[PDB]
């Protein structure tokens, strides 16, 4: 290995060199210089050639190392620190001190005391007891099927103690006995109980920091909590009083007991030190957590759980609580073990170590020692104990405890070691009472980056909109704060008034486990088993090679833990039920002032109520206009960046100028109703990833991993691995020049080369994954496009590269890491039942490994692989698809509450994306700096012009401006990013993103911005991640952890591989069953039948989920009607724009794009969430369950799921409305009618059956029901953002254009601009939106596709044939589109538009059902065992039964093989009505002119065929030309005539038609007779082989469309 680890072997010459180059070695560089050379010393080891020598030197020098290390150590601080919680009585408290002033001799006692925070606890049970009455309140409402009787005698308590307040003990000894009552109510009530009191505290929290914000305060104290009460409830002089008093008496209580104890020991032996004397108390980044502490806290007694944490880390030394004793003495234990005759009882029974601590106690400070509490100990353990102490009563106070090792390794933290006999046994475990450190210590900073982490964690309940209620976890001791427990923890003190921990001892013990294992080699003492070791805690007492531990000289000296003041020992007496409460009525509550828990409109009589009387007549007129742009925007259903801008710009000009208060507060209430409106609605996020991968790393397994993950988390996911050529060339003469400064050329090239065509064969056989060149899609004047050619090399351009291609409409998610799918919760349940929570973690690649590829390794147990190869992959892993980020369109990733540049979440197509814009801007901006810069003639002046009529003036500051000068002038050529650094002082693009977007959204972008510093996260981070780091496997979410709370997997629906429908026939399926669905509808009791059928979906994937959760959002029926109106719009729009391929609008298309995207979204949501038990009760289908559902249960909405497809049951007003998708919806009084109705729609019909899949299958146990528990659960799910698809009616351009009234002059004739669209009047390649200027009129262009749509749909008149003409001769047809032959635009008359339009309603009818007919000839035969080539040769066809359409159809492949079956009934049944009216015409007066010309149309388009005159398609066109004659000859020719034409006899009974009944439609069958007769007309064969020639050969299009466009051609 002396080859391969030869340079590392000089590498490790220089680490030593920066060991002796150490001023003082005793330091964390140091430390970090050992762990890099332990870490080189574990590389060189790793080697297998190795010999035993080597083996050995390395293992000397590792122990040499650890010693080196374990040798610096730090001398702590001479401090000692104790909180003083307010609510403690000095009585019980100053001994204790005082013995730990006798005998810790040099050390100061400071008592860390709050001022400000002395009334804290009533402002607490104030905010506690609001959040449950609104708790409650919302219980009641949202289930008023029954009454609660829980709540009732709540409010009965509540109502009836407010006539005596004097009566708080009354009042909470009842509060305990309701909370006894409490617990019999039902579990799903509980959840809902411990969700509700937790969000809504938080919420009460978040409105308390935006009051913060709008005072602009700077430090929180007690006098802004009390006006914050009064301004949120009405607070009597009482209660002021109350606080006041308690503030006072706290106050006297400190001053009194430090003056006592300063008095017996002196002035500088024990101080106080204020609290608020921290730095890290108002540190951003501790986000305000301390405040927060103070609300959501259970243990009462104890002092904080972060302040310990920020003193150590500010002050070093050694934290105690007040109740910890000093360990007694070796002399004093040894004295007690020889005076007990050996029974050890003593030295572990807590009821007696209780006692004897009490008496030396009670003897160190003087105090009586008889007076010992001996209660529940019996008489004899009395009598010695008493002996015990009169004994020890005689030793030196001095000789009577012991103190503790001062000497600690540096960045540790020593945590106490409590030892306790249960009656179970030994509970063993690490407590937060008693901490040493120093000053500066590093573990600290982990602790309390971990405190924070827990915070997030714990506030992500609120945080995540779409979060889940219902998960029934059982007790796992979770990392997660599991949200359900605290919130019962919570429940359960708030009612009674008396375990798990946010951030106590296990989150400390974790965190530091988590740093030891972070440090590397040389902590594996600090880490024995994967845990906490022994030698991180002090006061272990080794066991003597027995049960039991020998108590005489242990490890480490510890600290007496049992005292009689212990917190869970005295609880027993104290009930507290003064010091901390304040009963306060709170159905006075101000809804009005509090935006975050009732949302409220501009009510224009009582907004103006508390203002002043200038404030008003100077702004009431603006709020008044304001009042209805507002309430628009708050009721919408999506985000207008337009009005959002005009209406909050306004706002904020509004406050500006004014100088009141109640009103500021007002405009500030709607400010933060429109920031969480902004937060609210998600849009979602297509199902692309775009992975930048560096082409220079050694390996690229991390690479295909991640794309082999992404391939199979779903089988739609789009991937673009996007590299740059130029940018690699680059790189390379840059290595050359630096080279070059102190032959490989085509080494490189081969290598870059390589592994570009390795990436591409490794997944050539997938279409979805893309190899792309950057420099091939940008534009040539972009920035990009420069920055390539003058050479831009620094390491941050891939990071513009994403900017870039997110402009460009490459939509998606944007990374350089090789991200993977996170596991889904079905591989975490999986892997639970073998694992704990912390090697999950450990043992992810492992599973990876063997699901993406298909190795197995021996470190993971068989059955486990077992159990994971019995599911698909992507039911293990979370796709792309499903997630959504903010709507100002971009999320990122987040790393400890600060957003990164890992990955970029860019929105969906079609929807508002401002970031693009402003950070399009941003990025030019830049470009310009950086150029003037590189020339060196940047200066102030010039840097403001460049600036100027741009965004990001706003960061022209002079100091900015100086320091971009500064670094100008010391180095000319800086990256975009270090200019940017300059400009802003931000780390990152992506935090200016928020500042960009204040410019436009002033005061909201600024709240926003502050809310950051409250503990609410950033509006531009994702929260729930589905993306995992290929190395440590944590993910990228701001409040999220993929072990303990992962996504659910989403069941993908598989449909067969042939379609029943595609979009062509689709309206087929919906035209033979609608008016048997309305008849069953109206005979099952519906009084209002609707019908609005869909052609979005004409498959089953995804059984038509989306739309149905679509229909399942609204609430109201004029919701449902403006939703039905948007869905036909869209369908529309969908069928224009494929089924014939017409171009449309930009505003339609991104119409449809976020309908598109919406659609998909939810239906992968719809189907994960009826998949999950725990989120919706499903059952099956019974009319009676149901119906009880519907009448007692208070059900809704429900969701009825047959195989293939989904129903909706709604309760809109006081009807029932069961919904289709594919058919519309009926309207019943009563849900049994619907039920009834369901069954028999999806049951008697056959093809509706099939279809639907429930054939030949029993409906009692193959259709299900979904429901909710509550409805707000639906509220929850659902997304927010419809896009308008729900509140406003979107409006196609044509429908804009009509209101127009200015008609447009073209070709010397005026034509309204509805119709010049409607023909296709195209601007260099883009259909017009608005009236063209005189001047581009000569550059219109006619699409030729367009127009001919237009003409087959549209019956002209003469005149308007003579415009269009004109308009076509003078403006031409655009080229690459269909031509147009002038003579085929015609015009009728008034009297002949009724058949022009019946005829073109059967051409259309016909082009549908012969699209199914020729893919049921294509299915038929494809399934026929054909050898190469494609010479199927059809022999024969014959018609062989009349009543069923079957045709012999011989096959002359050459090997005999001849299926002589085929069922076509639609082609056989249309000429057998035609002849069966024929023949008996004389003696029936109905004449059927719809049949009469659709078989004119049908016999017109087999002569065309063939006349005319070799694969499957165009052979089974042809043979379905000869079905259509062999039908004809078999009907029409009565007698076996030889010289019989289908034409003639077909134009011959029209004839005959047309003279039997007169009039015009005679007129017109004889007209079509006549067309019919003569041959066929030269444009009509001119175009027939025009299109045949050229157009089928331009087009990509499938078989079907150029069949049906021939039928077109022979209708028209
Ligand atoms: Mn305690």
């Amino acid at each position: 290995l002396k080859t391969k680890y030869a340079n590392e072997i000089i590498e490790i010459k220089r680490i030593m060199g920066e060991y002796n180059l150490l001023p003082d070695k005793n330091s964390r560089n140091g430390l970090k210089l050992l762990q890099k050379q332990a870490d080189l010393l574990k590389i060189i080891m790793e080697d297998t050639s190795v010999t035993e020598n080597t083996f050995k030197n390395i293992e000397i020098a590792i122990t040499d190392i650890k010693r080196e290390y374990y040798s610096h150590t730090v001398d702590i601080e001479k401090n000692i620190h104790a909180i003083w919680v307010a609510g403690s009585p000095p009585e019980s408290i100053s001994d204790y001190i005082k013995t730990f002033l006798k005998t810790y001799k040099e050390f100061t006692y400071y008592l860390w005391v709050d001022e400000k925070a002395f009334g804290a606890a009533k402002f607490t049970s104030v905010l506690k007891q609001i959040a449950f009455d609104l708790a409650c309140r919302t219980i009641q409402q949202n289930t008023p099927q029954k009454n609660i009787d829980f709540i009732n005698l709540y409010n009965e308590i509540r109502k009836k103690y407010n006539n005596n307040p004097s009566g708080q003990q009354e009042y909470l000894n009842k509060l305990r006995e309701l909370y006894a009552t409490y617990q019999k109510i039902s579990t799903p009530l509980k959840h809902m109980f411990n969700s509700f009191f937790l969000e809504n505290m938080i919420k009460l929290q978040d409105n308390f920091f935006n009051y913060c914000i709008v005072k602009g305060v700077t430090e929180i104290n007690d006098e802004l909590r009390i006006n914050y009460l009064k301004n949120v409830i009405k607070l009597s002089d009482d209660d002021i009083g109350n606080y006041q008093k308690t503030i006072n008496d706290n106050k006297d209580r400190v001053k009194k007991l430090i003056l006592d104890l300063q008095k017996q020991f002196g002035e500088n032996r024990i101080s106080i030190k204020d609290v608020n004397s921290l730095t890290s108390l108002s540190k951003s980044e501790n986000n305000h957590n301390y405040q927060t502490e103070m609300l959501l806290r259970w243990n009462y007694p104890a002092a904080s759980d972060l302040l310990r944490m920020y003193i150590l880390k500010e002050h070093g030394g050694i934290y105690t609580d007040t109740d910890m004793m000093p360990a007694y003495s070796k002399q004093v234990i040894f004295k007690i073990m020889m005076q007990t005759n050996g029974d050890n009882r003593f030295l572990e029974d807590l009821k007696l170590r209780r006692a004897i601590s009490d008496g030396v106690l009670r003897y160190v400070n003087n105090q009586n020692i008889d007076e010992v509490n001996y209660n529940e100990i019996s008489d004899a353990d009395k009598n010695i104990i008493k002996k015990i102490l009169t004994e020890i009563s005689k030793m030196p106070e001095d000789s009577i405890f012991t103190k503790i090792n001062t000497r600690i390794p540096r960045d540790t933290m020593p945590i106490l070691r409590r030892y306790h006999l249960w009656p179970d046994g030994w509970n063993i475990r690490g407590l937060n009472g008693f901490m040493l450190s120093h000053k500066g210590s590093e573990v600290i900073d982990a602790v309390i980056a971990g405190q924070n982490q827990a915070y997030r964690e714990l506030r992500r309940i609120r945080d995540n909109i779409h979060s889940e209620i219902y998960f029934k976890q059982t007790d796992e001791l979770s990392s997660l704060p599991d949200t359900d427990k605290i919130g019962g923890i919570l429940v359960k003190k708030y009612l009674s008034g008396s375990t798990l921990q946010i951030s106590g001892p296990d989150l400390i013990q974790r965190k530091m486990l988590q740093f030891f294992r972070s440090r590397g080699v040389l902590g594996e003492e600090f880490i024995n088993e994967r845990k906490l070791s022994d030698k991180a805690y002090i006061g272990v007492y080794k066991t003597t090679g027995t049960g039991k531990y020998d108590w005489l000289t242990p490890e480490s000296i510890g600290v007496n833990d049992v005292t009689p003041a212990d917190e869970s020992t005295w609880c027993i007496g104290k009930g507290r039920c003064v010091d901390d409460f304040l009963f306060k009525d709170v159905s006075t509550l101000k809804t009005e002032n509090l935006p975050e828990l009732f949302l409220t409109k501009i009510d224009t009589d009582t907004f103006f109520s508390q203002w002043s009387t200038k404030t008003k007549k100077d702004l009431q007129k603006k709020i008044q206009d304001l009042t209805v742009r507002y309430n628009e925007l708050i009721d919408s259903s999506t985000i207008d960046f337009k009005n959002l801008y005009e209406i909050d710009q306004m706002l904020h000009m509004i406050m500006l100028e004014m100088n009141d208060d109640i009103a500021k507060r007002s405009l500030f209430s709607l400010q933060v109703q429109i920031s969480e409106k902004i937060r609210r609605m998600t849009i979602p996020v297509d199902n692309i990833i775009n992975i930048y991968p560096d082409l220079h790393k050694k390996n690229d397994n991390d690479l295909s991993m991640s794309i082999k993950g992404f391939l199979a988390s779903n089988p739609h996911t789009k991937i673009n691995i996007l590299y740059s050529n130029k940018t690699e060339h680059n790189i390379f003469i840059k290595d050359l020049f630096s080279f070059a400064v102190m032959a490989f050329f085509k080494k490189h090239n081969e290598n870059i080369h390589n592994k570009i065509q390795r990436i591409k064969d490794e997944f050539k056989e997938y279409s979805r994954v893309a190899i792309h060149n950057i420099d091939k899609v940008i534009f040539k004047g972009q920035t990009l496009d420069r920055l390539y050619h003058e050479g831009y090399v620094f390491s941050d351009i891939n990071t513009l590269s994403r900017y870039t291609l997110h402009g460009l409409g490459i939509t998606g998610v944007h990374t350089e890491e090789n991200l993977l799918p996170a596991p889904s919760s079905s591989l975490i349940n999986i892997l639970k039942e073998h694992y704990n929570e912390d090697e999950i973690s450990a043992k992810l690649p492992l599973a990876y490994d063997y699901i993406l590829n298909k190795k197995e390794s021996s470190s993971i147990p068989v059955e486990i692989l077992n159990k994971l190869s019995e599911l698909p992959p992507h039911e293990l892993l979370t796709p792309v698809l499903g997630q959504s980020v903010n709507p100002l369109g971009m999320g990122y990733s987040s790393d400890n509450g600060k957003i990164t540049e890992q990955v970029i979440v860019s929105g969906a197509d079609g929807f508002d994306n401002p970031i693009s814009g402003l950070i399009y801007t941003y990025l030019e901006d830049l470009y310009n700096i950086h150029v003037r810069m590189r020339e060196g003639t940047l200066n102030s002046q010039n840097l403001r012009q460049l600036l100027e009529n741009s965004v990001s003036s706003c960061f022209l500051t002079e100091q900015s401006i100086n320091k971009l000068l500064s670094e100008a002038e010391k180095r000319p050529y800086q990256s975009l990013t270090e200019i940017h650094q300059h400009l802003t002082g931000l780390p990152t693009i992506a935090d200016a993103t928020l500042s960009l977007l204040s410019v436009g959204l002033p005061g909201t972008g600024k709240l926003l911005r502050r809310e950051q510093d409250y503990g609410r996260p950033p509006v531009t981070a994702i929260q729930d991640s589905t993306f995992v780091l290929p190395y440590n496997f944590k993910g990228i979410g701001f409040n999220d952890n993929i072990i303990s709370s992962a996504p659910v997997a989403s069941s993908l629906h598989f449909i067969a591989e042939h379609a029943k429908y595609t979009l062509l026939s689709w309206p087929e399926f919906y035209r033979h069953h609608a008016q048997r669905w309305f008849e069953m509808a109206k005979g099952y009791g519906s009084q209002n039948i609707d019908f609005h059928p869909q052609s979005l979906l004409v498959t089953q994937e995804g059984r038509c989920m989306g739309l149905a959760l679509l229909y399942l959002q609204t609430e109201d029926t004029a919701h449902y009607s403006i939703l039905q109106e948007n869905l036909m719009t869209v369908s529309a729009l969908h069928q224009t724009s494929n089924r014939d391929k017409l171009p449309l609008s930009k505003d339609d298309n991104s119409l449809m794009t976020r309908t598109y995207s919406l659609i998909e979204m939810l239906q992968y949501q719809g189907n994960k969430y009826i998949t999950n038990e725990s989120l919706l009760h499903k059952t099956a289908w019974n009319q009676e369950r149901i119906t009880l559902l519907f009448n007692e249960k208070g059900v809704k909405r429900a969701l009825i799921s047959t195989p293939n497809h989904t129903l909706v049951l709604q309760q809109l007003e006081d009807i029932y409305r069961l919904t289709d998708p594919n058919f519309g919806h009926a309207d019943f009084l009563s849900p049994i009618d619907a039920l009834k109705f369901i069954e028999a729609m999806i049951q008697l019909t056959p093809t509706l059956q099939e279809y639907y899949g429930l054939l030949n299958k029993d409906i009692n146990k193959h259709i299900q029901v979904h429901y909710a528990e509550s409805d707000m659960v639906w509220n929850k799910l659902l997304p927010e953002n419809d896009a308008g698809l729900s509140t406003r009616i979107q409006h196609t351009t044509t429908d804009r254009l009509a209101n127009l009234a200015e008609p447009v002059a073209v070709a010397g004739i005026s034509l309204p601009v509805k119709t010049l669209y409607d023909i296709g009047a195209t601007l260099d390649g883009r259909r017009i939106t608005s009236p063209p200027t005189s001047e581009q009129i000569p550059s219109l262009r006619l699409n030729g596709d367009v127009l001919n749509d237009y003409l087959s749909r549209t019956v002209l008149t003469p005149e308007q044939a003579d415009n269009i003409r004109k308009i076509l001769h003078t403006q031409g047809i655009r080229s690459g589109t269909r031509p147009i032959d002038p003579e085929m635009i015609r015009g009728t008359q008034d009297d002949l538009v009724s058949s022009q339009t019946r005829l073109q309603r059967q051409a259309t009818r016909v082009k549908q059902q012969l699209a199914g007919v020729l893919d049921t000839l294509q299915q038929h035969f494809q399934n026929i065992p054909r050898s190469s080539g494609r010479h199927l040769s059809v022999e024969n066809i014959e018609l062989a039964d009349i009543g069923s359409g079957r045709f012999n159809l011989q096959i002359r492949d050459g090997e005999t093989l001849h299926t002589t079956s085929v069922e076509v009934p639609e082609v056989v049944s249309r000429f057998q009505k035609l002849s069966t009216m024929l023949s008996a015409l004389p003696a029936s007066g109905i004449m059927d002119f719809d049949l009469g010309m659709s078989v004119v149309g049908v016999v017109q388009y087999a002569r065309l065929l063939q006349q005319g005159h070799m694969d499957i398609k165009q052979l089974s066109e042809a043979t379905l030309g000869s079905m259509i004659q062999i039908a004809g000859n078999k009907f029409l020719n009565t007698e076996g005539i030889q010289g019989f034409r289908l034409e003639s006899a077909v134009a011959e009974g029209m004839r005959s038609v047309a003279t039997r009944t007169g009039g015009t439609m005679g007129k017109a069958l004889s007209a079509s007779a006549r067309v019919l007769e003569l041959p066929v007309l030269e444009t009509v064969l001119g175009t027939w082989n025009l299109y045949n020639s050229v157009i089928q050969l331009q087009q990509a299009t499938s078989y079907s469309e150029t069949m049906a466009a021939r039928v077109q051609i022979a209708f028209d």
